[PDB]
């Protein structure tokens, strides 16, 4: 029988004091690194507007260039015949500046406080996109300026990820980490969707706003995370977590490599991100050549892949918990990838009905072990049981496991440009050549993990 | 030590639990009653739609018969020459059953608990109002349908105000004043200022969705109240507040009969501007249909400024009637000057209209506290709960007859001329100033002691 207390208040009463702060931090870390991606996005949207052919527009007065030169509807010095070399030389001066910047940000992230460092690593990321956006509103036509901004936009956005998993690893414990980090990784897709939808508004007109509006949203979130961030549970009298008297000093970069898993899970992720990039480079150069249906959907099937990543994580969390093996799940999910690329290649003769049901499963099998390794394996191998509690190593291990995975994407457009003139099918065999290297590199850790299972189950569970 | 607390956490960890539980209710009651006011506004903003002149109108294919219609751009029981009289048989047919409803709910308002009676009053007042717009899609042309939906909408929507002041009056004292209450009383103006913007979108087009959208938002705020509202602080156990027939036949004491005929005028002034101003701007101003409705929202920022300034001044000057008499005696020179020009660009329809809104809706929210401040001090003391509630019921029951003579009277004075309405709104404003001399004569004697000791 219903009585005097309201249903919403009776539901919200039953949660304890800790389970509201530990849900607050799981919301703020969801907002911050989702506001990073809509800053990273818009140059992959305005890349078809800095050059286009001038054969379908109005002809107001400019009858000088023999009525057609394709030189006036193209804005920048990306105007002449090499609009694919110099325009492609911006996403190398961002990725080199971002994959070098991670191994120094992981060293800086230890010593300085994580509220005066995530704030000054988000205002500068709102400034160095807005200075790029102001190149249209000013009289700017060069080459070195547009790349010297996009280098300094790459040393700044590396303050996001190690500080975020340091702020999350300080609260949660040994328990449901995989199933909660897998649900929590939805920000990498929410940021992509809201970074395409904002920058798609002002792309067919004046293109300065697509870099200024995310550059203001990021700087506003930079002061909200200034005013409401609680890094430690000790400050608000909560309970310290359960990673199974005063502040530990530090750790140096030479000492963090002696943790036994930090090299294999580093080096596998370079190949996992390379697979997940070269597949997305292979898919537009497939459906527009063979299986000619849905030529306009190539800009859509690239993101319906990415949704398959999210369910690729959560299902790869529920298996990682109740087996207590993280290397023995990430290896199997990449064994199952190679019998699904070939079956999609075989089944693409049919239409959309196969090209969704295979694409979702492929996204579940190759963005799974990226998502599980980049946030849950990279936090318990940070606070390993070999540190004896007197070493603060969580913003430095994440830098290694992420700064390998960014080098893994910096070599993406290079190897996808130095084999792609040799046919167009030959880029696909590199994916199968890389999945075998992804699988066979975790062998030592799977060899350790299986003999731990053989003690507790095949013997008969003696002295548990 | 090294990293201190955040400035938004160090600030929020200074407020007591009592302050958060008495802030939650001052937010929830605001968002309840603001959603009651926007169920009432779009019958005022759509009267500029039910009768268009078909002479000045684009005629593509809309001829069902030529030379004998002249009415195709009009709705059917509001198309004749009496379209300004039949709107007063609808808008008064609402405001009658809102008065007879509140005269009864002030007696039989205890047989159900507060939240089960408030959330069954935002759920049937969101149904009987979206039927008024759903009559468009079922396109019935009958005067009989636009009345029973309007007389039953008033009998439900009387469950708003008797069941908010006993939800606040338990938590934040048993009748309090101050600056936080001066902002809480702005809900009756915000519920009109956003009842015009939302319901003005679908006017030039299909006017069914000018009703069904607020009828959905009220019915959804009939669920958040059903799940989150707390009646008494005996349940969550916070700190209790600051503990501080024909009954004599229209009392011969110098209160009731010389005061009751003041709310009857000071509500008749403001409901004419609530139900006939977006037809004033639409008719004899710049000839819009939606912009004329949108310039009606600058009448309801005067209704905020005149609330805030009156609540600020009347506390620090030891008198509440002397901020009502002066602000009623000055609206009458200004409304006449507003009708004098009214058309010379959007310069004098912007700045004159706000200050005409600050001089008539400011003292709309104070002269009901003046009688409760003065008429607790009588030979019938505050211990007589059987009569101190009864005389306030008499005053507020005359106040609800003050609604039903505004839009009824405007709808009859309007077809005989349109300049005449701003003369009835002068003959009703100065008489509001005249019948507060009972309070002013006490106020002068109250200041005489401070002048003698000073
Ligand atoms: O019935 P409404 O027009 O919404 O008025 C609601 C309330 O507004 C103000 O607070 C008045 O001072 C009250 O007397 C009135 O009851």
């Amino acid at each position: 029988m219903r009585s005097s207390l309201a249903p919403g208040v009776w539901f919200f009463r039953a949660f304890s004091r800790d389970s509201w702060f530990r849900g607050l931090i799981l919301l703020l870390t969801f907002l911050i690194y989702a506001c990073y991606h809509m800053s990273r996005k818009p140059i992959s949207i305005v890349k078809s507007r800095l050059h286009q052919n001038c054969s379908e527009q109005i002809k107001p007065i400019n009858d000088t260039h023999s009525l057609n030169d394709t030189m006036w509807c193209s804005w920048a010095p990306f105007d002449k015949d090499n609009y694919k070399e110099l325009l492609g030389g911006v996403d190398n001066a961002f990725l080199i500046a971002y994959a070098i910047g991670m191994f120094i940000s992981g060293v800086f992230g230890e010593r300085l406080p994580l509220r005066y460092y995530l704030s000054a690593g988000m205002l500068l990321s709102g400034l160095f996109t807005s200075l790029f956006g102001l190149g249209y509103f000013w009289n700017i036509h060069e080459l070195w300026y547009f790349v010297v901004i996009q280098v300094c936009n790459g040393l700044v956005q590396t303050t996001g990820w190690p500080s975020v998993v340091t702020c999350v690893g300080n609260w949660f414990g040994k328990g449901k980490r995989g199933f909660i980090m897998g649900i929590w990784n939805s920000h990498t897709s929410v940021g992509n969707i809201l970074g395409s939808l904002i920058a798609g508004i002002w792309v067919n007109g004046q293109w300065g706003l697509s870099f200024i509006v995310p550059g203001i949203i990021t700087a506003v979130m930079g002061v909200i995370t200034f005013l409401f961030l609680i890094e430690h549970p000790e400050d608000v009298d909560c309970a310290p977590p359960q990673h199974h008297c005063e502040e530990p000093a530090a750790i140096s970069f030479f000492g963090a490599l002696r943790i036994p898993g930090v090299v294999e899970f580093s080096l596998c992720l370079l190949f996992a991100k390379l697979v997940s990039y070269t597949f997305l480079y292979w898919l537009p150069l497939y459906i527009a050549n063979v299986a000619h249906f849905s030529a306009k959907e190539a800009g859509d099937l690239s993101t319906l892949f990415d949704v398959g990543g999210i369910i690729g994580g959560i299902v790869a969390g529920l298996v990682s918990d109740y087996t207590n093996g993280r290397a023995t799940t990430c290896c199997v999910m990449l064994i199952l990838a190679a019998p699904m690329m070939f079956l999609y290649n075989y089944i693409g003769q049919d239409g959309i009905a196969s090209s969704i049901v295979m694409l979702i499963i492929c996204g579940g099998l190759v963005n799974g072990p990226y998502a599980l390794i980049t946030t849950a394996v990279s936090a318990d191998l940070g606070t390993h049981k070999s540190l004896k509690g007197n070493a603060k190593a969580l913003s430095t291990v994440t830098a290694i496991i992420d700064g390998t995975g960014s080098i893994g994407a910096a070599l993406g457009p290079l190897l996808a440009g130095l084999i792609s003139p040799t046919g167009w099918n030959n880029v696909f065999y590199m994916l199968i050549s890389a999945d075998v290297l992804a699988c066979l590199l975790l062998c030592r850790l799977v060899y350790k993990e299986i003999l731990a299972w053989k003690v507790s189950l095949s013997r008969g569970s003696g002295y548990k």
